[PDB]
């Protein structure tokens, strides 16, 4: 089952007229496969269920997309002091992710070391 | 202009030869914007500072690409507590987000509303 479809099982099962609902596909989602798929659909379904529950919302706007992004990935051996990131670094990551319509994860690995990722459209 | 020795300037000054460095450029970087070039040697400037001042490091590993990303966008202007926001909400959010190699932010929009976004790469 395409990516597509699943996606919109899940809105169609928990969408209500109630939240004025606009959902947007655009990108090759026929290429994702079943694991990151099934992710995707985890996500959604968390994200409308809660845009649902959102006290007094009267809308959902719900763009799925494959498209380019640059992405910068950062991986060390160690792990800070006093957190994963400074307090004035996290801001500045986060606010730059805000701005470029992009994502940004930073953490202290499951087994040692720092993680840290950035991600945002090419375009807008 | 050139964006992969642009961001080695910013690993040069701040990892050589305080680490054991590896670098991987993938895809078009050629593409990449001026205003997008700009955040992406900002971020690796942090990200790289923040990694030499782990005590205990000894290695890092950087990568920087343009590739295809699924992307999943929800945007409600609803009020109060967003459940993305609560200790379960973020923690299936980050779980994913760990699983697939990606990342993700939820912010609360200081007009009205939550804001989430999930992304991770194909490949
Ligand atoms: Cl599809
Ligand atoms: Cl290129």
């Amino acid at each position: 089952t395409g990516l597509r479809h699943r996606l919109d099982k899940v809105i169609d099962q928990l969408a209500i007229p109630a939240l004025h609902t606009t959902v947007q596909y655009t990108g090759p989602l026929s290429v994702v496969d079943t694991v990151l798929a099934n992710h995707a659909e985890a996500v959604l379904r968390e994200a409308v269920s809660n845009a649902v529950r959102h006290a007094n919302a009267t809308s959902l706007a719900i763009n799925v997309s494959v498209e380019d992004d640059v992405r910068v990935e950062v991986v060390d051996d160690g792990v800070g002091i006093s957190g994963d990131i400074t307090e004035s670094g996290l801001r500045n990551l986060r606010q730059r992710a805000d701005d470029a319509g992009g994502e940004f994860t930073v953490e202290n690995m499951p087994t040692g070391g720092t993680l840290l990722r950035w991600s945002a459209p090419l375009r807008l």
